[PDB]
């Protein structure tokens, strides 16, 4: 699994096409104040010990950046050892779960299988913008 | 190398604090309106070779998309094998002059070794967002 923590002022999406043939979430849209925003790239080989490795990390994150907002926001293009859509999902659903047993805050997990839009504003700290990997 | 392509509604950035001992370019800021953001992580071993690849990429996608601006982003977070910071600076340099021989448009290399804070407006569709590496 491969992350991307962008701690933000602000944060919005909006799906747009569907990029599966079907998604297994259904469309929507969302918006945020003060946010960490963690692009989520599952990996072939990610499971149940992957996923509470990288929430105990983001909860661990979050609690530095005094942030009470994590948003999970599946992203395709971390890098080049994708999961396949199905395991993919799965594992997001298992980092929700997972995270909020290890984080107090406000947890989002945006859908899973669509192009979307979005807004970011990024803060400017040096623990703004960090990567994670993990791995079992 | 690897590259992350946004093509974005609107983009912006301020350096803030230096992220290195010493910064090779001055601070700054910037704004844009359509652009394509190649957030640019050069890694250990890209040379010449990589970055001409690399530019007739950009080039192409940008083209495709009828995009006429290029942002030059660079960035530390995309890969695990980064190459150390000069040689980062250097390819960087490199690119946008190659970039230059092969896109018509406006290219701007935003400033290296900064911490920066950003806010861009991603576009939904379904070339919006994709990933990208360079080897030789
Ligand atoms: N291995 C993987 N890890 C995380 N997400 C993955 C995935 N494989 C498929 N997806 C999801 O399906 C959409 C199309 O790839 C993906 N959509 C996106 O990456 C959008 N932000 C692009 O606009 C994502 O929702
Ligand atoms: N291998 C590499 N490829 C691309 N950029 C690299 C680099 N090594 C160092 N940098 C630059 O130095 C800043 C601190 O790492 C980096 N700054 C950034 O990544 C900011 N966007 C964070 O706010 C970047 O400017």
């Amino acid at each position: 699994m491969r992350l991307l923590y962008l701690h933000a002022d602000r944060f919005e999406y909006k799906t747009v096409k569907p990029a599966l043939k079907n998604p297994p979430d259904p469309p929507g849209e969302a918006s945020f104040g003060e946010a960490l925003v963690v692009f989520t790239t599952v990996e072939d080989g990610d499971g149940p010990q992957t996923v509470m490795y990288a929430a105990s990390d983001i909860a661990s994150h979050s609690s530095r950046l005094k942030v009470t907002t994590v948003i999970l926001y599946p992203y395709a293009h971390l890098s080049s050892r994708l999961a396949k859509p199905m395991a993919a999902h799965k594992r997001l659903i298992e980092l929700e779960g997972a995270l909020r047993t290890k984080f107090p805050g406000h947890v989002h997990r945006a859908p899973f299988g669509w192009y979307k839009s979005f807004s970011i504003a990024c803060k400017g700290h040096p623990l703004a913008e960090l990567s994670r990997s993990f791995t079992e």
